[PDB]
């Protein structure tokens, strides 16, 4: 991933982009996409495109309020009443992560992609420093690495997470069901059952395929977007309740 | 990946195996995928399933590198190493890529067996596997044994999906394979596919059902060739 520093770039961007793999650039480079640190702001950029993507939350709260169709029963999803920690473990934009933290939670969020944790990495740091966003902003902890592939470490570091949180960004043949994303559907929801103490969501559309082709325990569904919930593994329904 | 290694397993097996990350377990995994190491085999099973998928090698392509001038080939996506063994069926001497430990385990043991076998031998001795992404492998090989003659390519929210998903990674395999090939970076594509990366090729092969894009190495003037 190449980053693009602007003479402008505030001290703030160039220490925080400085814990990211990336490669600094004197130029734009001739195809593709690469980062921007301009001023006090990370943000990702395609070649001949004036549009960018740049996380912000400053009206996270004021768009989670106002959103219908099913993905604002998040919160009785992870039954935010009862104050769990949750690991959300696809974090991408944060956009759940920080909808999570602003209930209250505290959230440990996971991305793996180099650009997009930096890009989440920055919009956190920008959100401690508007008052409005801040507390909620302190709540979101960044963990740079692959979810399936370090929760169980970070179990035995700091405790299981009462919620896993997971919204894949995806809704020969038989080859690639074994070693795509099919097999690590299968692992992420393994893992996720193996790690939280109270229940695995995952975000779906309405008619959206079950994860890693598993029934879930139960379900919360909108118009449009649901939650399907499973319960850890070793866990008694009958004990359990919603 | 889960690796469950069979108390049959043989050394060259076991030998084999350890060049890749794999997670060795007692017993199969609950769910999902998973390689296997019995006797002299390295297989890749799915739970459930009786089946078992393994790598076991006992004209166009050959215009498209222009074999008839025995150049080296660097494929950046051997996968299963169908393309590879073709390649090196030809006489060239070919280095293959593979990111996925699963899939280049698989490919260094279908190597390493067709060695043993007579009719496979000699095609398969031309076969030089390479555990890596190509993108971040190629360059460090070229800082080694030097570039390339030919590097062969055949992979496979929406502005958000095309800046980091696997868009960018096309771009990045063709810049590369570019900036490491010596004379052409060769690109299979389905009959009337689309090109890779949404960049146009110096000329192309056309076949049957199949395509091959030929880009030329960057600075190189195409009235030379």
């Amino acid at each position: 991933t190449d980053i693009l520093i602007d003479d402008t770039a505030t001290e703030a961007v160039r220490t925080l982009i400085r814990a990211f793999p990336l490669v600094p650039v004197s130029q734009p480079p001739e195809q593709g996409s690469y980062l921007l640190a301009e001023h006090d702001t990370v943000s990702l950029r395609l070649v001949g495109e004036k549009s960018n993507v740049i996380v912000d939350f400053t009206s996270g709260a004021a768009q989670y309020r106002r959103t219908k169709g099913g993905g604002e029963l998040i919160a009785k999803a992870v039954n935010h009443t009862a104050h769990p920690t949750v690991w959300d473990a696809t974090a991408g934009l944060g956009r759940d992560s920080f909808v999570l933290a602003s209930l209250g939670l505290t959230v440990t969020a996971f991305e793996q992609h180099p650009a997009v944790a930096c890009l989440l990495s920055d919009g956190i740091r920008r959100a401690l420093l508007n008052p409005e966003t801040q507390d909620t902003a302190a709540r979101i902890n960044l963990h740079f690495g692959n979810a399936a592939e370090q929760m169980p470490a970070l179990v035995k570091t700091q405790g299981k997470p009462d919620i896993v949180y997971l919204d894949p960004m995806y809704p020969m043949a038989y080859f690639h069901r074994l070693v795509g994303e099919a097999q690590d559907e299968v692992v992420l929801l393994h893992t996720a059952r193996q790690t939280a103490k109270k229940r695995v969501v995952v975000k779906r559309p309405r008619l959206g395929e079950h994860l890693a082709g598993q029934a879930p325990a139960y379900q919360y569904t909108g118009k449009s977007t649901r939650f399907d919930v499973y319960l850890p593994y070793g866990a008694d329904k009958g004990l359990e309740h919603h």
